[PDB]
């Protein structure tokens, strides 16, 4: 809508007191006009119909425990937009400053959050599993990210090129959490899972067989489930992007940390210069040498380290 740009305030998920930047007319909205052509934020009801209404406030407060939701995917979009126009130079998820937008209340219960192709989506969750998954900074840069790989490599969600797609989100959801610096790991939803069991995750980079999934080639599930295992088989990608920057001795394949910043570069021109729909694993590696050759050099400690990492997670 149109109105006068302001700034409100209200408390997230987890309780935490931060700024929102709303715009005014009669009632104050979730609208950022200060990110691209805008961050705006809806109300979904409870129901599935998407995307649901603009959120209107009356006194640019929200401190109700309905409103943190809506505080924190308003909050965290400005943030992801932030980061990859600070770091990589891009405008939004399209390249154009796009407006995003996001939906939060999505069903009842919903232990989930998505991009459906054209705004991203949260629900409230069962309150055990999951409480609402807005709170989770790693979540939101996730979905975002997945409206970025959708606009460039367009990675088919389905198989390895699927599996691809999924770490990719989860690579770039951990370095926005890093960027942000708001408590960061390489764990992934940390912030909005069990909130009963403390020192858990959904999915781990550091250690993805912690909780079941690969960590090797030689174990990538090959079954039909999650379209082909997608967000099991992105195991085997995460340890190969945290080895990258971290280092350490994975199956006895020594590697040499090369840092958080390199690694983003490094992914990033892979992902909008290299990878296509249908990249495979094996391409993703090509893709991430080239990427690092050029921009360090074909004999680089770059170069070797990328080759190293996934020669650890046995990529060829
Ligand atoms: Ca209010
Ligand atoms: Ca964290
Ligand atoms: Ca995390
Ligand atoms: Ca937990
Ligand atoms: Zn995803």
């Amino acid at each position: 809508i149109t109105g006068t740009s302001t700034v409100g305030v209200g408390r997230g998920v987890l309780g935490d007191q931060k700024n929102i930047n709303t715009t005014y007319s009669t009632y104050y909205y979730l609208q950022d006009n200060t990110r691209g052509n805008g961050i705006f934020t809806y109300d979904a009801k409870y129901r599935t119909t998407l995307p649901g209404s603009l959120w209107a406030d009356a006194d640019n407060q929200f401190f109700a425990s309905y409103d943190a939701p809506a505080v924190d995917a308003h909050y965290y979009a400005g943030v992801t937009y932030d980061y990859y126009k600070n770091v990589h130079n891009r405008l939004s998820y399209d390249g154009n400053n796009a407006a995003i937008r996001s939906s939060v209340h999505y069903s009842q219960g919903y232990n989930n959050a998505f991009w459906n192709g054209s705004q991203m989506v949260y629900g409230d969750g069962d309150g055990q599993t999951f409480i609402p998954l807005s709170g989770g900074i790693d979540v939101v840069a996730h979905e975002l990210t997945h409206a970025v790989t959708d606009y460039t490599a367009g990675l088919i969600y389905q198989n390895e090129s699927g599996a691809i797609n999924e770490a990719i989100s989860d690579i770039f959801g951990t370095l926005v959490e890093f960027y942000a610096n708001k408590n960061p790991d390489w764990e992934i939803g940390e912030d909005v899972y069990t909130p009963g069991i403390s020192g858990d995750s959904l999915r781990s980079m550091s250690d993805p067989a912690k909780y079941g999934d690969p960590d090797h080639y030689s174990k990538r599930y090959t079954g039909t489930q999650d379209n082909g295992g997608v967000h099991i088989n992105s195991g085997i990608i995460n340890k190969a992007a945290y080895l990258i920057s971290q280092g350490g001795t994975h199956y006895g394949v020594s590697v040499v940390g090369i840092g958080r910043d390199k690694l983003g570069k490094i992914f990033y021109r892979a992902l909008t210069q290299y990878l296509t729909p249908t990249s495979n694993f094996s391409q993703l590696r090509a893709a991430a040498v080239q990427s690092a050759t050029d921009l360090y050099g074909s004999t680089s400690q770059e170069v070797a380290s990328v080759k190293q990492a996934f020669d650890a997670v046995g990529v060829k």
